[PDB]
């Protein structure tokens, strides 16, 4: 269960002298996001651009994915996207990352009917 | 289940928003630290200062509570908080918070033995 002491930290605790820096970002959107549940998700990208311009790319370039399957697409601009990578020190239940941001090109792989994507391969 | 398109959109997905937007603080916070689940969490302080220093606001100057409760001790000093305050529009599963930092004395309830912070009750 949780102590009356350990929700008040949870509720109302965040020491730090810049507690809204976008060094902070990708610490607070893994656990936002809940991709650190149970442990922690190594890498993920978190894409800045409508919903409507993501989904499009499966209509774009198609690419090869890094396993071996060809149902990957490419985006034709590049987009705003937050690299979130644990660091050094990261270990569950202290998941750690660093925040990168970078304006790439980004590679899904698409799937279903209408297609739409399913999983996010790489950015170049 | 959860879709291979939902989750895509859970793990990759932030629209319109950015790292370097602090107004989103709030937001990030109060998702992350579980205060938006089954229901929007109206109102939430988050203190910045250190733990350390924050425990030692129960052995201060005792005071009545602004909230219904007893055992209120309001902090020798001013502290660096943030203010998370349900916006108009706020409507559960889409809970949305204004964020407002300041400095100002906090009041917590506190409890236990040693007594520890237990409830946060106001800023002044
Ligand atoms: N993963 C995660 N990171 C968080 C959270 N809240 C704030 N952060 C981030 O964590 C960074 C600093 O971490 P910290 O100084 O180690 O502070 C941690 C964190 O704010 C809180 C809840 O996890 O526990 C703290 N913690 C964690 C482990 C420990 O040994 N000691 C300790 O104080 C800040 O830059 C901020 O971005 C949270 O709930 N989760
Ligand atoms: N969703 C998710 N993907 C992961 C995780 N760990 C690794 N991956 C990615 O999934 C690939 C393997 O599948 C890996 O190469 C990597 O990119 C994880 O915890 N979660
Ligand atoms: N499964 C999964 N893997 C991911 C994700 N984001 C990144 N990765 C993995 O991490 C690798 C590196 O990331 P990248 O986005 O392909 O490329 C990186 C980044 O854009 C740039 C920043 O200066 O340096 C690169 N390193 C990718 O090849 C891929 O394997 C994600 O959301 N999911
Ligand atoms: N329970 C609770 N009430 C709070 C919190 N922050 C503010 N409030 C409530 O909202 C009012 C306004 O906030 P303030 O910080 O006192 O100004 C307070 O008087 C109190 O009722 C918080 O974190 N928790």
């Amino acid at each position: 269960k949780e102590s009356a002491a350990a929700k008040f930290e949870r509720q109302h605790m965040d020491s730090g002298n810049s507690p809204s820096s976008s060094s902070n970002y990708c610490n607070l959107m893994m656990c936002c996001r809940k991709m650190t549940q149970g442990k922690c998700k190594p890498v993920n990208t978190f894409v800045h651009e409508s919903l409507a311009d993501v989904k499009a790319v499966c209509s774009q370039k198609k690419v090869t994915c890094k396993n071996g399957q060809t149902n990957c697409y490419q985006s034709k601009s590049t987009m705003r996207i937050t690299d979130c990578r644990e660091t050094g020190s990261s270990k569950y239940p202290n998941c750690a990352y660093k925040t990168t941001q970078v304006e790439k090109h980004i590679i899904v792989a698409c799937g279903g009917k209408p297609s739409v994507p399913v999983h996010f391969d790489a950015s170049v």
